[PDB]
């Protein structure tokens, strides 16, 4: 039981007619070549080999000659010991011993002639690892070929026939005459690629006799596939060549024979997972001690500051200065502050979310179109979700995240998207009417056209940025540095053009000077639950109840399906999971800040994915040609803390942050609003919708379903978030929490009583 | 010698119970296979089968019936005689003749269940081809597994057997025991993979025993590849398997065993070209009468009107309108019209070029510069072509462009297509220059700010309307159709918007009324070829020699490259080619129209290719996997005389294009500088310098020359290019045709010896 690494080594005549060792191929897990006109290794492929090679070497393994258990440990032994077994097995003559000896002993040469290479190749050859030597050549003082194969009993450093100090068991020799129309080359290629897979090695092993060899060739052979001599293309492999190959072996292997669980205590939940991550606590403050975790600091804090600039810019536009930048700023700082000491997941990052700002708006509307006052009913709506987070902790209730799948996910985000579209072409559309495009901040001449090329350049540098961090030009390491700086880079260039400017007015952002609200004349600090002004009414006490149940259930979903995600198994993520601790943390921490005037904030799931793979080490020990993977996650609680810190840390700096122009900041909303699109299997199946059935790829929801089938599912998930978009539009936009509540029961209910259970695996897949 | 049709049908259950035949797979060049759960035809795939599935075969036809010569045209009577020579074969019982025949005979149900469909695949099959059904069947009743081969007398068309009317000549019979150690459907699927290649199939018509068969099959294995248990991506298959099987099957093949001549008499190619071509005359105007002609007719009018426009709208804003769109039109118009009824190669579209318009901006500033007369030096620079034109022909020199190799071609593109952007980003410039951005047909309030909107629209709708003929979306008719027609699409919509905006002045065409000259206040419509308003010196009569070998030299190579391009063997071109006299008639009626004052022409290599891609007829009689074929090419002269007809009038319509600003034309300029970039190997390397030596693709000029020449080559192409950008600079800017033709012997001389001459084949390649 080991691994094995092969190396081909062939003779031939390098620059003044000397015979020399030269070596050709290598198998670490594929082949790869040494291009004979270039010396230099060629890409990793599939070993293809051809049929008459293991025909050849199967008739003239038969009549070679087999030596087992070996006590040489070096070459001139191992040649004489072969060279004896040679003469006594009747294949050569008594009177070519010295030449062939003489072949035997020579200089072996490699491309790369303890250096950068070797220190390179050891890291991806196995640990403990043991090799094969597989010298073929043609002699020209031979009348017969001849085969040798031997087995040492301890492996051995030889002195040079390896380009690595990797210690050598398995020895195979192949010389004879060029005559007989047989392909040394290939010959060594199917024996080596006999000698690189597990059965062949394993039996190879615990060998005794020369036919013990046999039975393994041909154990080989009854499992591999055989491919017709005909073909034009490159996209008729994609087909079954890989499908034909799982399915034949899985035939023959088949043939050939939680955190998330009611205990029924009350807070059950609470007490496992403060028992499971609070252990583990001075290791959080230990393993922030590298390279890489004061490196991911920065590109997190513009990744957390860029958005909530944003949304702040549009809260303070629309909300009549009530809650603006500074307001979203310190409610980010204080409440990612407490998370990050307290939650049991600090890789999430707590921010502000497009369907909270959609929801204040349409409480907004409704506070103003029934005369009451914005910022004391939000207490009120706070201390009702503080009962209702409660309650839920104490009957264990997190399970509710297992009956939410793909189906109301999907529509979810896409909806997320088209408002932000929607917002960005609305800014538009508003700037075009104030400042008419007449002839020669009512009147401005230069603004709407400026605002636009503002708008369209910021989107534009960030696009072909995030597809630059995709491409292949540049070092790997210097091209994600650079890919990863997008955001900044757009807005600075887009900041410095419009400082260029000195003629021309735009708008600009509102942040105030020091520690203060955005309209101190209208509201202080502290907002009383009886009224600021007038007297709250007794009635709305008690009914606003139906908003902290709404408010309640945008919460939980985000933050949970943030926490699922996050939590998967291929992520090696060990310390443990906070289901149950975080809902807690976040809900009660937002109905506490809405007492000083503070939105409520959420998981922000795509800022959490991009805080957990900028902590990610990928494993350098992979052979070349198979994919990387995750060798562990650096889970700690000091990289959340320094950046909830550095973004409360941008008041002092206000006076840079009033240069800055809208427009800028709404090409970022909808570059953010168009790049999430990506990722959701709902945008390609409406892709599908257009093009015809010729064309549809080999992904699983199209294999098994009927084209009519699909096309009426996606029919159906269209209905459903057009239904939703026509409530948000009325003057009745506080219902679509409950219309995403009530697409649940309805998927399941109804889809289940329409299409198979054999569908609803494929395209509706967990 | 012939082609075959390969079905499977396998005995499987219906919903009723009843066994019948049900299709399965279906090989006329590639496999395609019935999805089982949707009943559908999968996508062509190559037949890969394993090994052990051949073993059993070959082990099962070594005892069997084989029934060569059959005389019969029934599936009853061949049924029966099958049975009865399987029961004296000591293969089967007596007692089963009953069983076996009622199993024979049962109804046979395929998906496709004359038609539509069987229309398309009667057009997919080869014209006269012969059927082979293979029937293979797990049956209950039986002991052993057994198998017939028959070979009719006659190719006879059976009942229903075929979905398709073909007449069978060969069937295979393979019934046995179920769950015997045998996969009847790999079984099945080994046999027609045999029967479906030329060796296997073409071995069994000259057969007598099973003998032959067995040699066959013996014959076929040692021609393939096998494929060792062990893969994880696809992007491993691309290299070995296509490049490995060539080489295979080389090796097996190889063990296995002009109008460009100097004739010598003068005026020799023109009488050549004319006997060759001008028989054709009657074939060239009834070929128009087709539905494609028409269509093409209207794409090309709209493919050579909008650069006719543009480059007519630079000229006229840099010549100070002394060459205008009318007098572009009027000199496209004529030209083409001569050359499409006296030319001998009516594909060319002809028309003004790039470099065209380079010479005449440098003789401007040349003539400027001395105080010269800049329409009287052009009528001697035409009498000069006009005899340089002669002498060429009569010495049959057109042969030289044989020594015009890539190195030059892609400097001149590459060249032509920086000028393009610099005149654009020049003329942007400039606007802006015009009218500043400051407070409240020069100092216009928001001018500039528009015209950057309309350009940039322009330019960004005509790239994504291009991007959109490429991709999978729509019938493939409709895309086709609708992706032609970009820039007239791209110009509509940004003069639309800006005729909505009626507030803001933008400069716009500058079309006159009627047949007149752009300025009819310095000249008229015929050039005094002895000085207008002062005596022309009589020594630049004599020295305007040397401008008119550098114009030659340009009209040269652009014509001669197209006509190359045009005449390859791959396009279906069959009356003939025209090298030595559309040169001599396009150079003539260039010299003659500077009489007149107006531009010479040239051959518009990319929109002849435009006009050469929109009269092919693809082959629709081609097996599914395989790439489409050219059928022909319809040549005639009535399509190139339409569109010339149809450019001239469009003086009558001027009204409605001086509507037209000048920024969507610039735009249109951008986008085709920007596009031209695509197949020029050089930018393809200049890419490479940037991208490490891992990611370069499997291109010819990689694999075999090391980086470090391959980018030695790159570099001195740059620096080739560097130095004709810094001589067209300059003041000397006249004589930049000469340093692009001295390229030549800097190819043949320098670059010969230090590049080796394996190098200077991929690298170079013609
Ligand atoms: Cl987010
Ligand atoms: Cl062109």
């Amino acid at each position: 039981p080991h691994e094995v690494f092969v190396e081909l080594n062939e003779l031939l005549l390098d620059k003044n007619q000397e015979p020399q060792w030269r070596e050709t191929a290598r198998w670490i897990k594929f082949e790869e070549d040494v291009e004979e006109e270039t010396e230099r290794w060629g890409k990793p492929h599939v070993a293809s080999l051809s049929f008459r090679s293991l025909l050849e070497l199967r008739r003239t393994l038969a009549h070679g000659a087999v030596l087992l258990d070996l006590d040489q440990q070096t070459l001139p032994g191992v040649a004489h010991q072969v060279v004896e077994q040679m003469v006594i097995s009747d294949q050569i003559k008594a009177e070519d011993r010295a030449n062939v000896l003489r072949a035997l002993l020579l200089k072996h040469s490699h491309p790369s002639d303890k250096s950068k290479h070797e220190l390179k190749l050891l890291e991806k050859i196995p640990e403990n690892a043991e090799a094969t030597v597989v010298l073929v050549g043609c002699v020209e003082f031979l009348s017969r070929p001849t085969m040798a194969f031997v087995r040492l009993r301890e492996a051995v450093e030889l002195d040079a026939v390896l380009e690595v100090p990797v210690p050598v068991r398995f020895l195979f020799l192949l010389l004879g005459p060029s005559s007989a129309n047989m392909d040394y080359h290939e010959i060594g290629r199917s024996i080596s690629t006999l000698m690189s897979d597990k059965q062949f090695h394993e039996a190879a092993y615990l060998a005794d006799e020369r036919e013990d060899l046999l039975t393994a060739i041909n154990a080989f052979l009854d499992c591999s596939v055989v491919l017709p001599p005909s073909e034009v293309q490159g996209e008729e492999l994609l087909r079954s060549v890989a499908h034909f190959q799982r399915q034949m072996l899985k035939k023959r292997e088949e043939q050939g024979r939680d955190p998330l669980r009611r205990t029924g205590r009350p807070f059950g939940g609470l007490i496992r997972d403060v028992r499971r991550r609070y252990p583990h606590y001075l290791s959080d403050f230990r393993d922030a001690l590298d390279p890489q975790c004061l490196a991911a600091v920065i590109f997190i804090y513009f990744a957390a500051l860029s958005p909530a600039i944003t949304f702040g810019g549009l809260l303070g536009e629309k909300t009549q200065d009530l809650i603006g930048v500074s307001e979203l700023i310190m409610s980010t700082a204080l409440q990612g502050v407490v998370f990050c000491l307290l939650g049991a997941q600090p890789l999430l990052v707590i921010g502000f979310s497009g369907p909270l700002l959609v929801f204040e708006e349409a409480f907004f509307s409704f506070c103003s179109s029934n005369h009451l006052e914005y910022l004391v009913g939000r207490v009120w709506i706070g201390f009702w979700l503080v009962f209702l987070a409660l309650l839920m902790v104490a009957l264990e209730g997190s399970f509710l995240v297992r009956f939410v799948s793909r189906f109301t996910q999907e529509i979810f985000a896409f909806l997320i998207s088209l408002i932000f579209i929607y917002e960005t072409f609305y800014k538009l559309v508003k700037i075009f009417q104030e400042h008419p495009l007449h002839g020669c901040p009512r009147g401005q001449p230069n603004t709407a056209l400026l605002s636009l090329v503002l708008m369209a350049g910021t989107f534009f540098i960030a696009f072909f940025l995030r597809k630059f961090k995709n491409s292949r030009f540049f070092p790997g390491r210097i091209r994600r540095v650079i890919g990863d700086f997008g955001v900044p880079i757009a807005i600075l260039i887009m900041v410095l053009v419009d400082y260029s400017i000195e003629d021309t007015y735009t708008q600009k952002l509102s942040v105030p000077s020091g520690f203060s609200v955005t309209a101190p004349e209208k509201r202080g600090w502290v907002i009383n639950p009886l009224g600021e002004k007038s007297p709250f009414p007794v009635w709305m006490m008690v009914a606003s109840l139906l908003p902290a149940i709404l408010v309640f259930i945008l919460i939980f979903m985000e933050t949970q399906i943030t926490t699922l995600i996050i939590s998967k198994k291929e992520r090696m993520l060990q310390k443990g999971s906070g289901f149950h601790l975080d809902l807690l943390l976040i809900v009660a921490m937002g109905g506490i800040c809405a007492l000083f005037g503070l939105p409520w904030l959420a998981a922000a799931t795509v800022r959490s994915v991009t805080h957990a793979n900028a902590l990610t080490v990928m494993s350098k020990a992979v052979a070349p040609g198979d994919k990387p993977k995750i060798q562990e996650v650096k889970e700690q609680r000091v990289t959340g803390l320094l950046v909830a810190l550095l973004v409360g840390l941008s008041i002092v700096i206000g006076d840079l942050l009033r240069q800055i122009p809208l427009a800028v900041l709404f090409g970022i909303f909808l570059y953010m609003g168009v790049t999430s699109l990506n990722g959701i299997q709902f945008y390609e199946r409406l892709h599908l919708l257009l093009m015809p059935p010729k064309h549809h790829p080999d992904v699983t929801y199209v294999k098994k379903v009927r084209t009519l089938r699909m096309h009426l599912f996606t029919a159906l998930q269209l209905l459903c978030l057009a239904l939703l978009w026509a409530v948000m539009s009325t003057a009745a936009s506080l219902a679509f929490p409950f219309i995403l509540i009530l697409t649940v029961p309805l998927r399941m209910v109804v889809l289940t009583r329409i299409f198979t259970d054999r569908e609803m695996k494929c395209l509706d897949a967990n």
